[PDB]
């Protein structure tokens, strides 16, 4: 194993020769520990509060879920405890028959995904445009520096020789150039999966990449029209820690479809930074803070370019295998059998495979499956054996599914069908309101002026008018924030990092205009393109559903808040100063 990771460790070792030591009190049990050196502690024990949102959401100052979100520890203490709880595990190797089925499904799935698309290398100018159309960070400074690209070419030459000198996963401008350089190289070799939308619904059948939150509900509603059993949405306990060496080897079959110059670089990414990895993690000691240098041959690194796509691929594969088990194609004896018959797996994939993928909505580790019948609830042999053990349920307890798509959890949301005053139906996204308010009340980082804080508040208020308008409290709060923040101020920073976020709320354009564009114009499931001219024609959940999902409607504190909200608006206005403001109440 030292033949792949050696050069990276030797460099860190040499660079930190003053403080390099082998700490014998290290907590690594499944990760290989190479040594430590001294660092300055990074992180915060709590999270910075957005005072603009907090002032306009008074009834939530006392809500437990709202307070909990305002915490979250990124210090070496918090960092060590998250590592201990999840990341320091070992997944038992899947049985020989399970490995055989997985391998056959992986080959077939890769041929299907690349039936119209051809893999290709991504470029410096693509990476440059992405960094630029995100920054408006020291990443835009690096991208503009020629010496950064020279380090990239040096590293790539080592990768062409099957060597790695500086691609280290992190749990001076030199270390940062090595980090951004590692991400460019990964973007170069595997970025095509994201950039050329290999996991779009049209290309993957089960995928939902590029759809966006406002469309996931409609996709769930279309899956419900297919004959079969209930809709299952089982959560995996730490999906990324459950990615095995057999998973990684199946994921790399994609290199067979690549041009030779591309294959070489993708192989270097797999073999050197996925199937082997050098990791840096901060640890508090009595003497101070240290950086630990660890390594391992499996698991997925969350902060990686290929993570979403390769997780979507492996989950699509794992769910097809569970469907085969559910249908009787895969038995307990088959899973234990190394000399298992490939023919029936092939026959099922070639005759039923695409139809079976159409029954699913898969986004990373997130899945919804509508099997042909309910035998699927008890088809747990392959799932547990593959290592995709379900979260908070005994291993052999049958899965509980839903006979109503509106009750199905997917991507931290559930989805409602609303009837508009004009008779038209909308499918809207919903999540517990405490999470939405809790998230909006968090400002990202320290040393942020009122302008930047208010603008982030406007971005959250505008995300709510576009996605969560059907929530009474959120439409009021959103109007209140847009009344307190100057009209010509542009929403800054991001409200979310989700791949399902398209950020149409990042504008000074009228929100009712953006609403019509998303929900009417661009909406393929809205046949009648008649615009909605007033927000009074933009619907709400029924009071009871609103209450079921976290609303404070019907509470005295909420009535007191709604009554006194112009007073709070004026206090934010008077503190921001003399600018142009608009009354939305
Ligand atoms: C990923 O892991 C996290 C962990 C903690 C925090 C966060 S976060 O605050 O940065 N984001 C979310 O909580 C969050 C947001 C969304 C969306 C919101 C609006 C959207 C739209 C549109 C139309 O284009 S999409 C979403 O949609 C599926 C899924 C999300 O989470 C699973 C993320
Ligand atoms: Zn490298
Ligand atoms: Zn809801």
């Amino acid at each position: 194993n030292m033949d792949v990771i050696g050069e990276r460790i030797k460099r860190i070792k040499e660079e930190h020769n003053s403080t390099w030591h082998y700490d014998d009190e290290n907590p690594y049990k499944t990760w290989a520990y190479h040594g430590s050196y001294e660092v300055k502690a990074t992180g915060s024990a709590s999270s910075m509060i957005n005072g603009v949102v907090k002032l306009l959401t008074k009834p939530w100052d006392v809500v437990p879920m709202v307070t909990q979100m305002a915490m979250t520890d990124t210090t070496p203490f918090g960092q060590q405890r998250v590592f201990k709880e999840k990341v320091d595990t070992r997944t038992p190797r899947p049985l020989p028959g399970t490995r055989k089925v997985m391998e056959i499904t992986a080959e077939w799935l890769w041929r299907t995904l690349g039936r119209n698309k051809r893999p290709r290398l991504c470029t410096r100018e693509e990476f440059t445009k992405k960094v630029r159309t995100n920054a408006a960070d020291s990443a835009k400074a690096a991208v503009e520096d020629e010496e950064f690209w020279k380090l990239v070419d040096r590293e790539r030459e080592l990768h062409k020789l099957g060597k790695c000198g500086s691609c280290v996963y992190n749990m001076s401008r030199a270390i940062w150039y090595m980090w951004l350089g590692v991400r460019y190289l990964e973007f170069e070799a595997l970025g095509f999966l994201n950039e050329d939308h290999w996991f779009s619904r049209e290309n993957s059948y089960s995928g939902v990449e590029g759809e966006g939150l406002h469309k996931l509900g409609y996709i769930l509603r279309d899956i419900s029209k297919i004959p079969g059993g209930a809709m299952y949405a089982d959560d995996t306990a730490g999906w990324d820690t459950r990615i095995t060496e057999d998973d990684l080897h199946n994921e790399e079959k994609i290199i067979q479809q690549m041009d030779p110059e591309h294959r070489q670089l993708a192989n270097a990414i797999f073999k050197l930074t996925y199937q082997n990895k050098v990791v840096k993690v901060q640890r508090p000691t009595p003497t101070g803070t240290v950086m630990d240098i660890i390594s391992r041959k499996d698991q997925r690194g969350s902060g990686q370019v290929g993570t979403y796509g390769l997780n979507t691929f492996t989950n699509m594969e794992a769910q097809l295998v569970r469907q085969m088990e559910g249908e009787g194609v895969l038995t307990k004896a088959d899973l234990e059998n190394p000399h298992l018959l490939e023919k029936k797996i092939t026959q099922w994939l070639e005759t039923k495979g695409v139809e079976r993928l159409k029954r699913m909505a898969i986004s990373g580790d997130d899945c919804v499956v509508k099997p042909i019948d309910d035998r699927f609830a008890n088809a747990l042999l392959a799932l547990n054996d593959m290592g995709k053990v379900r979260k908070d349920i005994p291993q052999w307890q049958p899965s509980k599914g839903w006979h109503d798509w509106q009750q199905v959890p997917f991507c931290s949301h559930h989805f409602h069908e609303l009837i508009m005053k004009d008779g038209r139906k909308l499918v809207v996204p919903c999540r517990p309101q405490d999470e939405l308010i809790g998230r909006a009340r968090i400002s990202q980082g320290a040393g942020w002026s009122l302008r930047e804080t208010a603008c982030l508040g406007k971005a959250y208020a505008q995300m709510w008018s576009l996605m969560y308008f059907h929530r009474r409290d959120l439409r009021l709060a959103s109007n209140a924030i847009c009344s307190a923040v100057p009209v010509h101020w542009v929403p800054t920073s991001r409200t979310t990092w989700s791949i399902h976020a398209h950020h149409q709320w990042m504008t000074t354009e009228d929100m009712l205009t953006v609403w019509n564009r998303v929900w009417i114009e661009e909406n393929p499931w809205m046949e009648d393109k008649t615009p909605v001219t007033t927000w009074e024609n933009v619907p709400y959940l029924g009071k009871r559903e609103d209450q079921w999902c976290g609303s404070l409607i019907g509470l005295t504190s909420r009535a007191t808040w709604a009554q006194n909200i112009p007073t709070a608006i004026q206090q934010v206005r008077s503190l921001i100063g003399n600018e142009e403001f608009l009354d939305y109440m």
